[PDB]
């Protein structure tokens, strides 16, 4: 074996998902922006059978009315009382977002912690993957035309996911710039949640031959 | 290629999963008995990013109190107004439940449609998975000790997959009477709907070097 472990990073980019705490736990996918979906991806991104997965942190970087950005981190090795049910995730991040609230923009530079594990910060896509770039990290462009994942090596991974609409021409401009590698998990087009979850399926495969 | 297609069907069963309409969807865990856990299943079984997978039926028998054994048959190819959250899809089987509690125990014996594409009937898990092996299928049951499912060739398919608590001692010995061939998706245990999620990723790359 090699005994290299990474831990394993998200992020997600939420064109429409709303950005205060108004929520409408009733309309997740419309009045929330697709919030819904986003609550899917958490849920995928950590819960196993008997677990939650210790090695991840999940970034959503929210662009819905009335106050974006707004990105939320999830650190999978610190969450409490977060279920894998879409209402459980959704009020957690109602509460993220009240949080963001109260907060004046100077706070907002920072990660500030609503609850265990779960931390929100004034933060937009692009500054989010240069900082991860900045700490060493690889960034990888889940996108259904890109390398077979089978075939690439994966270290110090950063997981870009778009979401039904995508990333969007400007910020995939910006992935081609910075050498962003594209890999692609299947030859279908995926709801972003069900990229999580191969993603995680072919790491776990690979730490049985490799690590 | 050999242009050979397959239905994707699959069977799960909900242990604990409520039988009666009286359905609390701000509870969906607790009260209803891991109620989310099917949704989801549901969700996964038939939704990708732009389109729903006509060629999936997907079973679920729910053996939770006060009306069990409910046996739920959702057609891909016929579904209409579901969409992939929790929320309807709860709303759905709610329907689904209703539509059971108005018929007689005769009617109960045939399938009965409540909403297009989702069908009731009163059927345990070993009489549905009889009548599927009387139709040709062959039965393959979902198990992390299984046979790599790399290896194996799929025809026919009704996939078996357990809940938290799994299928149990008895119905095991019941699949291993009639044959079912088990099969592993992960080294790990995962979820139920995240086993759906592998089986079609596994059943869509074959599709690429043999049909
Ligand atoms: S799609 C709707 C949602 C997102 O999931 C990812 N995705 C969808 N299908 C994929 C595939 N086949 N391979 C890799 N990523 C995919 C892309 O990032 C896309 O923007
Ligand atoms: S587990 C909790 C839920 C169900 O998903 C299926 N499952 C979980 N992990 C699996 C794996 N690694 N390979 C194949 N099936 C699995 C089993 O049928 C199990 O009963
Ligand atoms: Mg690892
Ligand atoms: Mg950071
Ligand atoms: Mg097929
Ligand atoms: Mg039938």
């Amino acid at each position: 074996g090699s005994h290299m472990a990474s831990m394993r990073e998200f992020i997600f980019k939420a064109n429409k998902t709303i950005t205060s705490s108004d929520i409408n736990l009733k309309d997740l996918p419309g009045s929330c922006g697709r919030l819904d979906l986003l609550c899917r991806c958490v849920s995928d991104a950590f819960f196993l059978s008997h677990d939650i997965r210790r090695d991840v942190v999940f970034y959503a970087v929210l662009y819905g009315q009335p106050n974006p950005p707004v990105c939320i981190k999830f650190v999978g090795s610190e969450l409490k009382k977060v279920s894998p049910d879409e209402r459980n995730i959704a009020i957690f991040i109602k509460k993220a977002l009240k949080k963001f609230e109260e907060l004046d923009e100077e706070q907002r530079k920072d990660w500030n912690q609503s609850t265990p594990g779960i931390y929100v910060r004034r933060l937009g896509f692009r500054n989010l993957v240069l900082e991860k770039l900045e700490e060493g990290k690889n960034i990888y462009y889940l996108h259904m035309n890109g390398e077979d994942v089978e075939n690439v090596d994966i270290e110090n991974p950063v997981f870009i996911i778009g979401d039904h609409i995508g990333i969007g021409e400007e910020d995939e401009r910006f992935l081609d710039e910075i050498k962003a590698k594209r890999i692609s998990l299947s030859p279908l087009e995926l709801h972003a949640n069900h990229c999580m979850t191969m993603m995680h399926n072919v790491l776990d495969k690979k730490r049985i031959c490799e690590i």
